[PDB]
């Protein structure tokens, strides 16, 4: 009901081939009319030598799934969305499990839309916390 | 000089080994004085699902970059490093050939460091740019 394109997780996933998302193991898992959530798993794929999961790896997810939310809400139509602006603070390690990552909208307008990510191990602890700014652009 | 412990490239690419820079194809390609340099190909390990350079593998490309060079900064037989927060600007996007990073400190205090990371792609043009903190973390 935020969704302009009703969020279809099979294709979400499927779309990921050959992309970064498809080699780090991120998978859609759910949406609501509010929400849009996916995980990643923390092993040698998305490990820093130290063996935590990468900080990238974090925003990796972040912004794979706010790029697809985006995609999601937009007229395709007529336009593409595109990173503008990310950030994002690393609040606990992660050695192992998944990751998931849950993408909420803080505002969608007309030129730039800014989406609210909550990451957290599979203890439920927050593990990262990310905002998103995409730009619309005209195809 | 800035440094610590003198940046040796094959010790910093083999320590990738397992990890997602070792994913991703990131090599340390360089050093002077006051700056670390390294780079990540743009195909399909680290492209998005329309063939542009993902956003977060940019940041991946970043807090390798960043959290190598702190790592290098302090004294290791007391402290670690961890990202803290990190932020970036998405410029310009990539479609093929490498993407070239390269890592100044702005400010190496006790408790935190803040890096300046530029990235352009083989053109030269500013594609990116990102600012990390990392914690300094006794052992």
């Amino acid at each position: 009901s935020l969704w302009r394109q009703t969020p279809d997780l099979e294709q979400l996933n499927a779309s990921q081939k050959n992309s970064i998302g498809d080699l780090l193991g991120i998978r859609f898992e759910a949406f609501d009319d509010e929400s849009l959530t996916a995980s990643m798993p923390v092993d040698s794929r998305t490990h820093q030598p130290f063996g935590l999961l990468h900080g990238g790896a974090s925003v990796v997810l972040a912004e794979s799934l706010g790029s697809m939310a985006s995609y999601l809400c937009v007229d395709t139509s007529q336009y593409y969305c595109v990173g503008l602006e990310v950030n994002a603070n690393h609040l606990r390690g992660l050695r192992s499990g998944r990751v998931t990552a849950v993408a909420r909208a803080i505002h969608l307008g007309r030129t730039t839309h800014v989406w609210d990510i909550r990451l957290s191990g599979d203890d439920g602890k927050p593990s990262c916390i990310a905002r998103l700014t995409m730009a619309v652009v005209p195809l």
